[PDB]
């Protein structure tokens, strides 16, 4: 089920990779990141962007949305771990 995960963001950066294919994806969370702090994990696609839904949007959109507020973002993602294929 989708979750929220609340992140500060640190002197890098949030230190997570978000990957574009549709769907954004997080395909990389650094290890002791404010990523990792927030409980955000590798895998989970990205629903929502500060309370508004982003599935649909193109990867430059997403982004944007993440770097609107400084400093902070809030992100509502789900972690699918089931496919029939």
């Amino acid at each position: 089920m989708p979750r929220l995960c609340r992140l500060v963001r640190g002197e890098q950066g949030y230190g997570f990779h978000l990957h574009g294919e549709r769907g954004q994806f997080i395909r990389r969370v650094e290890p002791g990141s404010p990523a990792e702090a927030a409980a955000l994990r590798a895998g989970d696609r990205l629903v929502e962007v500060n309370g508004v839904n982003v599935e649909g949007e193109t990867h430059h959109q997403v982004v944007q949305r993440i770097k609107a507020v400084e400093g902070q973002t809030r992100l509502l993602v789900v972690d699918q771990e089931d496919t029939s294929v």
